[PDB]
């Protein structure tokens, strides 16, 4: 459940804050508008993991694997089982063409998945754009009953390390680990004033990835219509926004700010970026 | 309102968050559990300012003020005007022995007062326990039609500098400024079993301050009303907590952990404690 009468926390014992001691001191862990940005570090997983529990907490994860894309399921199912969102409810929905032909993949207890068929398109960018309107149509038919929470992913990734609790709050966004360490004015946002997704030069807060977004279910509903919406007007207008989806999607969490940001620790590719000193953990990575 | 659709902020130009610099380097300013702590540096009051004014958000301000206390009423709402959630709707709740003795303080647009009358308890320590249960009384009789957030302060301060809507969540407590350094030991908590206020020598997150909390009315009633209760039980069992209602207010957020915490700069004496490096405002402070 979420909003629900919250029972009491038992008696834990835990190291203290402290008060004058920041949780890092190489990044910023809070945004302006007082989101925290979740980095190894700034979270006890055991006291999160207590009011989670203690609200019988469900997350849904999307997926999409379309067409070739079928082949990246074994990995990623395999190590979401390894490393998300282990001791709560999950329920997987694994979008695909070919329903038939999504792994048979061991699922821990409380976890389960569910096939839904849909369309392929012809361009990737189409099949990437879509799932929003995919993900916005299935919000009445299965989530706002089934999830509390919903987590929406790229296929072509593993989870190397823990994805838990700490994420879910009613809207995130994850920094995309190109450009974490970028002036807004590099950012590859929308700059052309006929598309719906268009950033102004001095605008922005950060380059968020659409790789990895998610919140409440309502929250969700919300911002994927939204994208779709706008990405339905700019095809009126003969216009496809330059990153498609991340572009509309970066629009979106502008002007509607995220309640709590990922770090890149959730988002990361290792082939083309290593192992910085600042990740100190890498949890979702590319498939190389 | 709370919880209602949001439309999208406008425009604006502001500096962009830089991910890896930190906010503060002196300072912690996100609790284990993800909650922000408020201090200056960690927010740009102007987006705060415009997620707030655009859910037309009105704050009540409950403050008692019974026998020789109504003394420090003028100063206490003069500064209030000064300071407290300008351009913002505010609703302050007078709570007094003496309604005809509450001063003539001339508000801003948008701002009200109302005059509650209640008893005075002989005892300080049974005036200052009976804010709890006056607080819940109200919560039904006004508050929850009138107000989307409560705050709940003493009356024997001023304030000196801005406390707004950076202030503003589910449910906060505020750092007391004797104990923000403290190691969990030396925090004045009950430590008597035999009280429900209770806390073992190796519990306890942070020493919150008595002085000023809040939250959202459905949080600050269950906080109230808990608080309430457990002081029931303990005079039913011939026991008063150590520091009477903090003590119980303690309690109640080690189990119930805020959503935010708000830094000493909103709960300051100068007199005690002169003005640390660490102290970049002083917002809200004891009268001499
Ligand atoms: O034939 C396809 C093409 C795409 N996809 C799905 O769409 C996702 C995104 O497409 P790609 O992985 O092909 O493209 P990128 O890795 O460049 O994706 C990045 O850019 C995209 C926009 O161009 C999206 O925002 C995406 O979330 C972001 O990670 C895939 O992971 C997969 O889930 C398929 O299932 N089949
Ligand atoms: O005769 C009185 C006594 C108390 N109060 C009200 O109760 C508040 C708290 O009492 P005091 O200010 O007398 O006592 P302290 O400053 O020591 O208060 C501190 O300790 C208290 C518990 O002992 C409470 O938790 C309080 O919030 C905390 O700031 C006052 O500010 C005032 O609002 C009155 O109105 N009249
Ligand atoms: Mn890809
Ligand atoms: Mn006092």
């Amino acid at each position: 459940a979420i909003g629900e009468f919250m029972v009491s926390l038992p008696r834990m014992v835990y190291p203290q804050p402290k008060v004058l001691t920041p949780c890092r001191k190489d990044v910023l862990v809070v945004t302006p508008w007082l989101a925290p940005i979740v980095w190894e570090g700034t979270f006890n997983i055991d006291i999160l993991n207590e009011q989670f529990r203690l609200q019988n907490t469900t997350i849904g994860l999307t997926v999409f694997a379309i067409k070739k894309y079928v082949a990246f399921l074994k990995l990623f199912l395999e190590t979401a089982e390894k490393h998300f969102m282990v001791g709560h409810r999950v329920h997987y929905y694994v979008f695909t063409d070919q329903p038939a032909a999504v792994p048979r993949v061991t699922l821990g207890t409380g976890r389960q998945l569910s096939v839904l068929e849909v369309r392929a398109y012809k361009r990737w960018q189409d099949v990437s754009m879509r799932r929003m309107e995919m993900i916005s149509d299935f919000c009445e038919r299965r989530f706002l009953s089934e999830v509390d929470y919903l987590v929406c992913v790229d296929v072509d990734m593993e989870f190397r390390d823990h994805v838990g609790v700490e994420i879910l709050t009613p809207l995130f966004g994850t920094l995309h680990p190109g450009f974490y360490g970028s002036s807004r004015e590099a950012f590859t946002y929308e700059r052309r004033p006929q598309s719906q997704a268009y950033i102004p030069k001095d605008e922005g807060d950060f380059y968020y990835g659409g790789a990895f977004f998610g919140g409440s279910v309502q929250e969700v509903q919300r911002l994927t219509r939204a994208c779709h919406q706008a990405m339905m007007v700019d095809q009126a207008n003969g216009i496809e926004a330059v990153w498609h989806d991340e572009s509309h999607l970066n629009k979106y969490l502008l002007r509607h700010k995220p309640t709590k940001v990922l770090s890149p620790e959730y988002l990361w590719d290792q082939q083309l970026l290593g192992w910085p000193a600042v990740l100190r953990k890498l949890r979702f990575t590319a498939v190389p």
